[PDB]
């Protein structure tokens, strides 16, 4: 079964950034409720329950035909917050080889910053703003609810193995930001995992 | 230009249901941005920045191509805002032509209740829950984001006239009910106005 991971942090850790009573709820209710939801719709597909969840989202056009929603959103839900969650550390720097190819790809660190911020304000109604390497190249994309480019481009419209992410779901940022996506955008950068960044960048690249 | 409407009641008037304090914020901070945000894409639009917004929606189709999502977001935003203010009062009772026509649509009123439920509460992401009219017969539908059944079939996926509504974006939840959102729909059935519904019934039947 899958299950709801642990954090590689306490519940406060990203403070004074992300606020921790949203951490706590946001893990212990939202991400385990794709947990629950993803388990239910596997249980009679064996040969699809017990693989890993983001082996699972790359082949939702495997399952049978009336499976692909559930999962695509369940399975999806469950794939995009265990990224998140190692996907935020206080205590990094953007810096070594995954800097040089932001200002490679994006012509320096602010353009990235830019496109990025844009990306996650555009976003409307639910979904997640990326930084993807596709095809050797860097770029930012954003999805809908619980699509992943994982997925590959028909079904979420993006596609590339993913770097890192920012969920913009209401959920991620309503009790301390409300409304003021911006603002929760720009706290992001002082709690992105940049040296998860940098490993997952360094196995795909 | 566009203006946030005064409300039916004061934000405490549907305690114990709908919490006063999301009441507040759903109010003056979300309907207002999308009227703030609609407002500035009609600033170049002075052929249809008179339209009433409820008649904007169904036109988006004769908007320029670059105006056309800004529009159906905000417009749609304040469209389906402006709706559930006014489809919200407690100690209401379905009766009448609108309970007749349900009845005989649905088979009973609880069928109704139960397909409404599961639409409101299958609605992926951000959106809304509708009880529409389609010529002679109700139906139960849903959208995504802001869209509305006023835009028609080939933009929103659903169609016909919106006799009530049920915003289930998570802004309308998530201070009292977290990620509990069928607790939120079993909430609304307590405070969902069939005076208006009756009355939108009565002018479209
Ligand atoms: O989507 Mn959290
Ligand atoms: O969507 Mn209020």
């Amino acid at each position: 079964s899958y299950t709801l991971p642990s954090l590689p942090y306490a519940y406060d850790a990203l403070e004074p950034h992300f606020d921790k009573q949203t951490m706590e709820i946001h893990h212990t209710k939202h991400h385990q409720t794709y947990v629950n939801n993803a388990n239910a719709a596997l249980e009679s597909l064996p040969e699809f329950a017990n693989l890993p969840v983001e082996e699972l989202i790359t082949k939702l056009d495997q399952l049978p035909a009336d499976k692909k929603t559930v999962l695509r959103n369940n399975a999806g839900g469950h794939a995009n917050h265990s990224l998140f969650w190692k996907g935020l550390k206080k205590g990094t720097t953007l810096q070594g080889d995954l800097k040089a190819a932001i200002e490679r790809d994006f012509g320096s660190v602010d353009n990235f910053k830019a496109e990025f911020e844009k990306a996650a304000a555009s976003r409307f109604g639910s979904g997640w703003a990326w930084l993807v390497l596709k095809g050797d190249k860097l770029a930012v994309v954003s999805t809908a609810n619980q699509d992943s480019p994982l997925m590959g481009e028909a079904i979420s419209g993006a596609s590339g193995f993913p770097i890192m992410g920012l969920d913009v779901w209401e959920h991620a940022y309503f009790l301390k930001f409300q409304n003021r996506r911006p603002d929760y955008i720009k706290e992001f950068w002082n709690v992105v995992n940049w040296d998860e960044a940098a490993a997952r960048f360094a196995a795909k690249k």
